[PDB]
Order: structure tokens, then sequence, then C-alpha cells
């Protein structure tokens, strides 16, 4: 019942790779490559997914970063997010991106703090924060079975 979601923490030289988006009328959000688990994939693969379908960049997961449980009061509904750091290993400019994204690029800290205000969800800033603060998780902690 909870939405399960996943989210990639992607850092180069102390820039992160985010997305302007608008998931709804016309507004302009802030927020990691993200989105929803759809049936028939693992968690790791639906966040590589993610980042190629909303980035044009290919992701190689690494590291579990974190698994965030909330309920966003704006719409009641309740997610779990799980979080994942890796690199970026390539990139094609006339990759489709997703349907609302304005554009993905880097950022340094200081301009994603200087952002917050139109940040999707509290979680582009804390996801950032653990990544920052060390925590980096096994990504076998998750166990897939494909139903062979
Ligand atoms: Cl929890
Ligand atoms: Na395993």
């Amino acid at each position: 019942k909870p939405n399960v979601t996943v989210a990639a923490v992607i850092e180069q030289d102390d820039k992160y790779l985010l997305v302007e988006e608008i998931p709804r009328g016309t507004a302009i959000k802030l927020n990691q490559p993200a989105g929803h688990l759809e049936p028939g994939e693992s968690i790791i693969q639906a966040c590589s997914r993610e980042v190629l379908e909303e980035t044009g960049h290919s992701f190689l997961p690494e590291v579990l970063t974190g698994i965030y449980h909330w309920t966003c009061a704006s719409n009641g509904t309740t997610y779990l997010r799980f979080t994942f750091s890796g690199q970026v290993v390539s990139f094609d400019p006339d990759r489709k991106l997703d349907t609302g994204i304005v554009r993905a690029a880097w950022f340094s800290i200081d301009e994603i703090r200087a952002k917050q205000a139109m940040h999707r969800t509290p979680l582009v800033m804390q996801c950032i924060e653990d990544y920052h603060a060390g925590k980096r998780y096994p990504l076998d902690i998750l166990q897939y079975y494909d139903g062979s």
C-alpha cells in the first residue's frame, strides 16, 4: 500500500546530476532522477531505468544510500523511496527524456541549497545529506526473485 519509488544520487566532482521537472500543472521542481517501481523489475534496475529515462545517461549502481518512508501531506500518498548512489557511464543527447523533464543538469551543493523552496520533496536534500555523511550500504541487502 505504500508506493515504492527509487532515486539516484549521482555525484561527480562535488556536483550532482538532478532534474528540473514539472510533476503537475506548470511549476518547475528540482529532484533526483527518480520514479515509481513498475511490475516485472528489480528495485536496482528500476533505479537505472529512471536515470536513463529522465536524464539520457546510463547508470551503474554502486551502493544503497537510504530507504525513506514518508507521507506527502499535499497528496496523502505514502512512499517508500529506495535511494542508490552510482556512476553515470554513458550519455547520448538524442535519447528521449520523459515528458515532464525540463532539463537534467549538474548542480553544486550551494546551488541545490539555494533552490530548496523548489525541491520536489524534503527528500531531495535529505538523500544528498545522507550520501555526503558517508551512508553507503551494499546493494546485496536486496534480494530479487524474478520467478524463474
Ligand atoms: Cl520505516
Ligand atoms: Na543476492
